[PDB]
């Protein structure tokens, strides 16, 4: 409850805010609750359904096998599934990875090198985070800390939607790199689709005012309203952003590092890039092809100086790394 | 002037046509030291062009190019910037830099590709005079070394890659040797101090005093260990990707996790001595674990 927030991290408070399933004191998110957790700010309604272990396992008995993955996995599993806190963290982490990172992640999992991931490999990290936070060095409020620990990790282990989806109902299936990649690619694409569609209202395009508005979640914009007032007046016509362009730009945001390397020669010289070699830098660094409309829109959103060029802290410096 | 331009002018030693240059030794100093110790020298275009006519071809490149060329070389302000940038790129970036030059995609770099991307980076009397000073077409050591003496050779990726690798290695060797005093290893304290130029460490003295008591017995860091670690620092963002969930969970890695994370992230294999040393330098909690705000948080973004 409100009691246990005072003992909790930001991420733990937010997990608890969006979670709706309790089973033997462990709290859970449904796939819909996760979609809301990543596309929304706060829930709209307050409450909180409590399951026994076998009504939960009937809820899971459906779960599609891994080969049924699609950007619509989580929306077809609307509320018929369960996600733990660790699993939540996993999914959040996926949302920020570049595609090459999927391989870094897979290799971080495959402790033994056979190029598959056991259920038991996959479970070691929930084991690691469970143990770590427990603090036998910090005294006081042990019972409330234990309750929050239970809420977040339980106490082989309660089956979950990702656990059954990945390793089957018996837990003996294994995951190769290709399925892992497809799960993370399909989840990135799902979250992007839900945001885009949340603004398109049935069109091919979202407005650039809505584009920029979504962008401000990724920025350290000191005054949010002054920046939106800058896009509304800098761009008197709206031509609209297509889904391909919106996906292009967020794939690029996950490859921002490689972009900084590419423009490093510019930043050593304190010089600003133009839109042509901004586009070309995006291509050679990321492999993505930005439309001239997308590039032009980014420039009108971020080029405050109004030179039709972008300096280091007009774009790259302003993006947050979380 | 920008910081970088003030430093270029302070370490520069050659004038030709009002145009200023660094010699390769002046670059070594500009990269390894804090300020010069003392003489200047003015060349004509053709004594500069013979001084350059000495320059070794690409296929004689080595970790010792810049020190064998001790003061028989020429480096402009732009080329200075280029080399700085070289020093900070990870090896995976080299292909991206090369492709940033190869406007036409033939997988080679003309002299004129190289010069077009430089040349884009270019009181009325004083601003103009300083503009002459940094930019002046005038041939340089890098132009002759890369594209031959009449510049119609072109540069394939193989030689580009080895040039920036060997320049990284040259600079690292000079710093290492500046501390080894003829031994096979540098001290773990001298290691820490060198690292400290890369950190946002508020109090350096207590930090060094902490490695000195954390490592009361001295084993040394070898050059392979030292180069590996500075290679890792240029690949830190792959490292952060690897540890991303530790950072999401507010959790600390142990040395085994840390070592294997370095491998999976970068491909580099740290000796257990190297890992133990990094831990003893940075694990300040003394939990034998590293939290985000002990290591990754502490590093500067190549400022
Ligand atoms: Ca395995
Ligand atoms: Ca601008
Ligand atoms: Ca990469
Ligand atoms: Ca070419
Ligand atoms: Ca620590």
């Amino acid at each position: 409850i409100e009691d246990l927030d005072l003992y909790a991290t930001s991420r733990e408070r937010r997990f608890r805010l969006f979670a709706s399933i309790e089973c033997e004191g462990q709290l859970f998110m449904t796939p819909y609750d996760f979609i809301l957790a990543v596309t929304t700010d706060e829930p709209k309604v307050a409450k909180w359904k409590s399951l026994s272990k076998q009504e939960l396992n009937q809820m899971l008995a459906e779960t599609p096998p891994v080969w049924k993955g699609s950007s619509k996995l989580f929306r077809n599993l609307k509320e018929k599934g369960v996600i733990s806190y660790t699993e939540y963290l996993f999914l959040l982490c996926i949302l920020t990875k570049p595609h090459a990172g999927f391989r870094i992640a897979f290799n971080m999992f495959d402790t033994d090198g056979n190029e598959m991931v056991d259920k038991k490999e996959f479970l070691v990290l929930q084991e690691i985070f469970r143990k770590k936070n427990e603090k036998r060095e910090i005294k006081g409020d042990e019972e409330k800390r234990a309750m929050l620990r239970l809420q977040l990790y339980g106490y082989l282990v309660t089956d979950t939607t990702l656990l059954v989806h990945f390793f089957g109902k018996k837990g003996k299936a294994e995951l190769n790199f290709e399925d892992f990649y497809r799960f993370m690619d399909n989840l990135q694409t799902e979250v992007l689709e839900i945001e885009f569609l949340s603004y398109s209202n049935g069109m091919n395009t979202i407005s650039e005012e809505d584009f920029a508005h979504i962008l401000l979640r990724y920025t350290n914009v000191e005054n949010t309203s002054v920046f939106l007032e800058n896009v509304r007046y800098s761009i008197p016509e709206e031509k609209g952003i297509t889904f391909d362009e919106f996906r292009s730009f967020f794939q690029f945001l996950n490859n921002l590092e490689d972009f900084a390397i590419a423009l490093n020669m510019y930043n050593f010289a304190s010089r600003s890039i133009g839109q042509d070699e901004f586009k070309r830098a995006v291509y050679v660094a990321t492999g993505l092809k930005f439309s001239p409309h997308l590039v032009n829109t980014v420039f009108k959103i971020f080029d405050v100086d109004k030179d039709d060029q972008l300096s280091y802290k007009e774009f790259i410096g302003i993006m947050k790394d979380r």
